[PDB]
């Protein structure tokens, strides 16, 4: 027999699992299952990024605003900081198709790099990843997502600031798809990591 | 000397060699020259595609639909099954700039994350990846490419039933592109393993 | 303690630096910040580039063509030349967030597949990666990124012939932009390696 493929070291692999339960809020409490994979690759992260909502309706999910934003905010040694969309409990470093059962203490080797995407409240360029994508694959209902690294996506709340983060937001053009249910396709990016 | 970038395990590259003679069947027996190569990085597999027609214009390999597909189809260990566009002789693991003389057994790790995206008949939105392309890298010939990771894309036939599988379909306005050669820019993406 | 992302192969990066001075010319000298980093994945390279002007505006970096495009010519063993965009001082492997004070002398596992993107001057659809960007993020503000890897990109110049090479080119529409400061997006994309 010849097995190929056949290397996966978990430590290298931070993710909500591949397939989270509802853990993510957009506009109410588990009203949203974000899926987010971060694979170490030496001084770049590989992600991809999934979302899907299981409440209602984008009218539902929205204020004025034609967007869904999900944030993500770290401390110091990279662990997941309350004021973030997404619920700690099932993320962490790989066990199969789960997490271990042990939290991770330090995870600055899949934060994004701070000399290359500074702390600000500027839309520096470089800190973004733009791109666009499709409302359920459809050529015909498109989006912006936007994903922010440290930057603008950082907090700055008194005892809540964050020294990492990265926030993903879907924009669309105000008045459209309130009827729809948002459901995001799979999104591949990479991002320069801390060290 | 100093020699940088020299650590490259064969067996993490899974792939139609870099450069394939006709290998692939769009509407007829090697029509295409499909390149693609799969990079397992942990959890998650980066890919590189690419695809040209080596027969004729897009009027003469379609029908009443302005699509191409390429589908995968693999079995229970990755195998690749005889129900896909690509042909097997030179689909394996890593030898300089051509594939390993003895054929895999086991590609499990290269394969789509079960979880991530079931086998269903649902055009689940996660199971896809969907970016706008361009023809010949020509601005003003836009097409939509839709990658389907298992789901939509699983053979389901008697006999020929696939266990994970991916699908390549670049799709554009009905009328449009007849007298064109297909030939598309290399794109990445990336999914989650399911080992 | 549990650290996680702990494993960072400094001979498997080759880039700008993350956070590089002036190190690059689009118009005149050093009116550019361009990032670029490169990570060898096995047979595949997975890269992040951004650039960002630092001189003027676009209508004082550009002649009559809409376009801005950055160009880095590789010798058979990988060095970079002369005639490149790029500055060498601050192009080699990692130390830190910086690179190491000694030279490589050999990157060819960071060169572009020479068989699957072969030194040509036709305009070979997989030799090119093309999709759609955006000025400063700005949905309004969109251009075209056309990275050429080998082929086109090349070289051939007396005395100064290429063995690898890339290019980066952003374009847009003819008449647009010309106030605008040149900021692009964080921009990943992967390409074939040649070892």
């Amino acid at each position: 027999a010849i097995t190929i493929g056949n290397k996966n070291d978990d430590k290298l692999t931070l993710w909500t699992t591949p397939d989270p339960s509802p853990n993510c809020r957009i506009h109410s409490d588990n009203d949203c299952k974000f899926t987010l994979v971060l694979t170490k690759c030496g001084s770049q992260v590989l992600a991809t990024v999934a979302a899907l909502a299981v409440s209602g309706d984008l009218s539902s999910m929205t204020g004025t605003v034609a967007s869904v934003s999900i944030f993500l905010r770290f401390d110091q040694n990279g662990v997941l900081m309350e004021n973030s969309s997404l619920k700690k409990h099932y993320w962490n470093f790989r066990n199969g198709n789960s997490t271990n059962a042990n939290p991770y203490t330090n995870a600055v080797g899949f934060m994004p790099n701070l000399l290359a995407y500074p702390k600000t409240q500027s839309q520096t360029a470089k800190n973004n990843i733009v791109s666009q994508v499709y409302l359920h694959g459809d050529k015909t209902k498109p989006m912006i997502l936007t994903i922010t690294l440290n930057g603008t996506s950082e907090s700055t709340e008194t005892s809540e600031v964050s020294t990492y983060s990265m926030s993903f937001t879907w924009s669309w053009e105000s008045g459209k798809y309130t009827t729809e249910t948002f459901a995001t396709n799979s999104y591949t990016f990479s991002y320069i990591a801390q060290e």
